[PDB]
């Protein structure tokens, strides 16, 4: 019922996960040739990473779209594709860039 005869294994035997902090290297880019490489925290869904990205540049609700592992994803799945610690990636498809005009 155990990996070895001993029920407990030494901490050194298991490398474990090395984490520089609660921030990952998450970078999201948009079809408009926009590149965003920076680190965010992954303690909650990926909403915090893209939400700051969406309001500071453009909320996907009307123009931006977020592709994560490869398919359009939501902002409420941590264990799913948000289990990354220092390498997360998202691609966004934007249709409008906004403008100071009334439009």
């Amino acid at each position: 019922g155990s990996m070895s005869d001993q029920e407990a294994k030494p901490s050194t035997e298991d490398l474990g996960d090395k984490k520089e902090g609660e921030y990952i290297k998450l970078k999201v880019i948009g079809q408009d040739s926009s590149e965003i490489h920076f680190k965010v925290k992954m303690t909650t869904h990926l909403k915090k990473l893209k939400e700051s990205y969406c309001q500071r540049q453009g909320v996907p609700m009307n123009s931006l779209r977020f592709l994560f592992e490869g398919q359009r994803i939501a902002d409420n799945h941590t264990p799913k594709e948000l289990g990354m610690e220092e390498e997360d990636v998202i691609e966004v498809y934007q249709e409008q860039t906004g403008g100071h005009s009334t439009v």
